[PDB]
């Protein structure tokens, strides 16, 4: 437990897992997206989200839309506890850049095993 364990490590990792099954041949949202995840305020990590090329890492890359928040509400949104519009009405997730495209992923929050 040496290296800083996050709850929303778990949630990443369920992502990586989700893009395994992506249908090839039917293609829905090919986005870039980054999430900054903040824990006591600092940043503590970045990953991105790349679904043009089909990819999750680790990285600072810049990005279409960009999510800043803390550890707890990535997890709470990504085990679908929390709805993402209502965590942006009470100021507990920021987003820059093009904040529509994250509207498109809410139908598949619930395809997260
Ligand atoms: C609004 C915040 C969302 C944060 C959690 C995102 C979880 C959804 C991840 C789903 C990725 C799967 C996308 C399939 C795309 C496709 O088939 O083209």
């Amino acid at each position: 437990g040496i290296r800083m364990s996050l709850k929303s490590d778990e949630v990443f990792a369920k992502i990586a897992k989700r893009l395994e099954s992506i249908d090839p041949a039917n293609r829905q949202v090919e986005h870039v997206y980054k999430f900054r995840i903040t824990q006591g305020g600092k940043v503590v990590k970045n990953w991105v989200m790349d679904l043009k090329n089909v990819k999750l890492v680790e990285s600072d890359d810049a990005a279409e839309a960009t999510l800043t928040m803390e550890d707890d509400i990535m997890f709470a949104i990504g085990t679908g506890a929390l709805p993402a519009k209502e965590a942006m009405a009470q100021d507990k997730m920021e987003v820059d850049g093009q904040v529509e495209l994250i509207f498109l992923l809410e139908p598949f929050i619930a395809s997260l095993k």
